[PDB]
């Protein structure tokens, strides 16, 4: 049935049309905080800033701002916080919303150079014995260990609150092949790398929501939490057909904006439901 409107959507050529209409009927929220001009250099994109109404809020006693949005999506029963690459200035407020929001998984959707350019700062130490320490928000960072695939890696880092001492596993989900230009031309790794993340329970209810990020945090990312979201109500719902894609972006974006950034990623996102709903 989708797999006939997505048919349909081809033949016709208008993936540009349905796209833009998403567009126009997307939530528009105030995100006064992210604009303060003391948030200036928290931002990696002026143009993509959180909602004030789902913004992730830093707990220590500094400025509370992270450009990082919770979505909650509630007839799936499950949350996501999407957020930026983190910037040089920033690594420090993006391991402290991970400590703090309680995240046992990090989804990273783009590689920190990408086309000769920087997309994302690199912060998580690519060395055991380099660790990195957050002074602002007294956090320590190892790498544990990293289990290297052809099309993704998975690393195993230890997150320490310096000020307890307490530790946590954060396991770090990182799809490298996400192509240069346009979208996969198959969903098939996007898919597997998405079921990786699944298994390891790191977007379970148990602990905190996963965290999301690309370079902007909505494009990549968007289409990351869209599919997993779909395939989980096509699970849920007595007539899975029923499930409208597009309903569920513009719901998605009531809680951060431009989730999904080109008409390719919608197309992808489709395919990649159709192809995982099959299993
Ligand atoms: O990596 C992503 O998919 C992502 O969200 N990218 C985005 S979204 C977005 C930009 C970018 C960028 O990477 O330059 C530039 C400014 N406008 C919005
Ligand atoms: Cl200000
Ligand atoms: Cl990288
Ligand atoms: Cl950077
Ligand atoms: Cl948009």
């Amino acid at each position: 049935e989708m797999e006939k409107e997505f048919e349909q959507i081809d033949k016709s050529g208008s993936w540009a049309a349905i796209y833009q209409d998403i567009r126009h009927e997307a939530s528009d929220f105030p995100c006064r905080v992210a604009k303060l001009p003391k948030n200036k250099n928290r931002n990696r994109y002026r143009d993509v800033s959180p909602f004030d109404h789902s913004r992730i809020k830093l707990h220590q006693e500094d400025n509370d701002y992270i450009n990082a949005s919770l979505i909650k999506m509630e007839e799936a029963q499950r949350s996501y916080i999407l957020t930026q690459g983190p910037l040089p200035n920033t690594c420090g407020h993006f391991w402290e919303m991970v400590w703090e929001q309680k995240s046992r998984g990090v989804v990273m959707l783009n590689r920190v150079m990408e086309k000769g350019s920087l997309k994302c700062a690199q912060y998580w130490p690519q060395k055991e014995e380099k660790e990195m320490i957050f002074e602002d928000t007294n956090l320590k960072l190892t790498l544990i260990s990293e289990d290297i695939k052809s099309y993704y890696t998975v690393r195993q880092l230890e997150l320490e609150n310096l000020t307890t001492q307490e530790t946590r596993e954060i396991l770090h989900f990182h799809y490298t092949t996400w192509p240069d230009f346009g979208v996969p031309e198959s969903p098939a790794s996007f898919l597997n790398f998405l079921f990786k993340v699944r298994e390891s329970g790191s977007l379970s209810g148990e602990h905190g929501p996963v965290v999301v990020h690309c370079s902007a945090g909505i494009g990549r990312s968007g289409t990351f939490c869209l599919a997993d979201t779909c395939l989980l109500l096509m699970d849920k719902r007595k007539d899975p057909s029923s499930v409208d894609i597009k309903k569920v972006l513009l719901e998605m974006r009531k809680f951060r904006m431009g989730l999904i950034q080109t008409a390719d990623q919608l197309r992808f996102s489709y395919l990649a439901v159709i192809e995982g709903a099959k299993f």
